[PDB]
């Protein structure tokens, strides 16, 4: 019988995109290829409001927003215990939370793209023990991504080679890459940013005044 | 004041997808920047199925996926015409029959990819006095495309480098490379392409049964 | 053991880029890498004068081009034969000549980029026998581009369905779409194109002065 | 008349790419585009070995393949001073001590891609002061890479917004986005990456047994 999955992407989502979603669809497929797993959930965990140094749109607005474009989606939800818990939290203790939560036993694996994988280089940027947990503990599915070599970055960490079992490589065919930042910049200039991401959230983007 | 704009896209849409759409809302963007133009319409015209080599799915499908794709547009319509007659007409003589109908007076220009600027110079693909007809009198509005130099394809036109008064070049500052063969493909092997193509075309697709 | 073949890319090479030499290494790779096949060797026929709509800068030229390219490849030449007939010729033609010229038996395939391999279904422009005999006799060795779905490509029709076996898709996780276009349209406006093709062809173009304005 | 400018790179080159060399030449033709700056230098500085998590070459390695890449150069060299000092530098210090260098003076600008500019917001990374620092008393000249937006990067801080005047956004309408760790991969699997990166490097490469698995 196939492994129960629980699919989790951390994230800013400033606004979420049509790019953020295909990213879960092409995981999930990816694991049912394999056969040993069966995807049952997808949540989006907006980051709260005081990381880093870029301005993002209010923690409740982006959470409504992935509502939205989730709205039409019947497997994957967004979770604002992350956004609304007073400070910042690694990575790794939103998978913990989100785990302890599942028992209240599907496999919770954190779900990014190629460029996340090389964050994980960054001096200074992740905790090593942290990067150990995620792929020992809980498993790491990661989608391609443009410009960025997935099995090169598994192969140069020394953590995430002794992992591989627990690291999914899904393939995006497509090419589709379409930046959050854009989108913001387009909509500040009153240019059409429709067909990039769901029509819900540019309505709603529009309704409260975002990115202006 | 501004002059009156119908944009005008032949091709097969098999199917549409959001790629397609995206070409629109960035061609209008682009004619409304240059501050002459108000674009007023959108028109999506499928090719008649005796139309090449490849076997496309029945034309009343194509028509039926760009209306569902189209609800949630305001400006932009598909138009049957082309595809309901009895063969395939070359795109000149569609852009002469919507002209037409405008006159029952807004400007009609082809809007399409910069690949097919570089069709134009496939031997015995295109008539000489078609390409000439079509930027003389009508206009074309290309969008760019990865692996495509417009600007080139026009100097090295002789036909194109003499009326670009009546060509225009709006750039696509986002990666969109999503080909249609492989949302078919996706499709036929059961794979998701959600978010790829508007999610009434994906429903209308399973429901008739299309590209299986 | 491995059988022997010789990679032919027939195409305008106006001018040769590193991206067009990047697919025959490409293709090479792959080709060892299925375990039955050996290249043992790589040639560049750049397309007769009479050719197409496109003006193309004269094929003495190009031929010029590819072979100061080629000096340092070790495997791969360039072959003036097609350019130096009357009038364009059929690809089937060229890979006919070629396949007698080596005349236990190693066999010609046909290198393309997967664009090429859309322009199959372009009406008017192959014909379908020839088609059939491309990848029946001879073979076809396809290197992915970003927007080309090569397996959909071979799926939708019947004669490449029925001949999968004899094409081999080589895919480049990299992004390499750089444009013969652009290229000439930036030596036109005096600006470098360095690094995109090799450093033979860009003195070769400046001491012709080809592709000017 | 022209302002006189040096284009300073610091990155890990492991190895150089001709991506890496691509963005010199884009970005001077960018320069001398605008009318008002002439590029007389250009320096490749590798980052010393203590710098990240990420095992590099020796920096003895990477000075070595970027001096082979720029024999063909006219105008850009590899400057070692960076990789020889005891420990890993910030930015701010190497464009500092290259200033001193030069000194009626030429002006010094950090030559970086997009992707640089979208670190600048990495929480801990860049201390504010050095990035105020590098923007308004140097200069960035950033190359456009597929899936950045330096344009809002831009837009998007304080500090780069204040001092925009001083930050030069080059465009190159080709995709190039071909990655060193790739290319490091490729060659441990023996693969080829002719025609990615110079001959020169990979004769280096093949010579002293590097990007081994
Ligand atoms: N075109 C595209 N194709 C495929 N995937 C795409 C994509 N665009 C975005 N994505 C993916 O979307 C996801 C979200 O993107 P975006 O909205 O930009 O989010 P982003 O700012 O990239 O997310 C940063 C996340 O990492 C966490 N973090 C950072 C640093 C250290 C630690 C720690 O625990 O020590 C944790 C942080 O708390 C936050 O949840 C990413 O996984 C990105 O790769
Ligand atoms: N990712 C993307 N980014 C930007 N644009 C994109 C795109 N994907 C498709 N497109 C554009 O979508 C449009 C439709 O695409 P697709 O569905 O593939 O349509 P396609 O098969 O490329 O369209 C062929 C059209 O050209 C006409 N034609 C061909 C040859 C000769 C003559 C003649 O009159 O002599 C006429 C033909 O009747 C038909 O209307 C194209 O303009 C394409 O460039
Ligand atoms: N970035 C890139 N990545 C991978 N491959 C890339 C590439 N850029 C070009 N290429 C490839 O380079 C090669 C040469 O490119 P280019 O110089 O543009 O050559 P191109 O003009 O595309 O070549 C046309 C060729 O097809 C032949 N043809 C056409 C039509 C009908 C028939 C017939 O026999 O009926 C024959 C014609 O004789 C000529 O040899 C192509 O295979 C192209 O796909
Ligand atoms: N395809 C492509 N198109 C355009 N540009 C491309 C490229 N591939 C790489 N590049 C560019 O090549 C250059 C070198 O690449 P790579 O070899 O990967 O170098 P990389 O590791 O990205 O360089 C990091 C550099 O930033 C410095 N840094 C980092 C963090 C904090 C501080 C500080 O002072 O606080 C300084 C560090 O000392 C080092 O010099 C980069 O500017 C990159 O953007």
């Amino acid at each position: 019988s196939r492994i129960p999955v629980v699919l989790l992407a951390c994230g800013s989502f400033n606004p979420i995109t049509n790019m953020h979603l295909r990213m879960f669809e092409v995981a999930r497929d990816h694991l049912h290829q394999t056969g040993m797993y069966q995807v049952i959930q997808g949540i989006i965990s907006p980051v709260n409001d005081t990381y880093g140094k870029k301005d993002l749109a209010a923690s409740h607005h982006r959470v409504a927003m992935a509502r939205l474009a989730l709205q039409t989606s019947d497997w994957i939800r967004v979770d604002p215990w992350e956004s609304e818990q007073a400070q910042w939290m690694e990575t790794v203790k939103v998978l913990r939370h989100h785990h302890s939560k599942l028992l209240r036993v599907p496999e919770l694996k954190l779900l990014c793209g190629a460029d996340v994988l090389k964050t994980f280089q960054t001096p200074n940027l992740w905790k090593d023990a942290h990067i150990q947990e995620i792929v020992e503990k809980f498993g790491l599915v990661c989608v391609g991504r443009v410009s960025h070599d997935p099995k090169g970055y598994i192969a140069e960490s020394p953590i995430l080679r002794m992992h591989q079992h627990n690291i999914h490589l899904a393939k995006e065919p497509v090419q589709n890459e379409i930046s959050a930042t854009y989108i913001r910049r387009a909509l500040g200039q009153g240019q059409s940013v429709k067909y990039l991401i769901p029509d819900a959230v540019i309505t709603y983007i529009k309704d409260h005044g975002l990115y202006t």
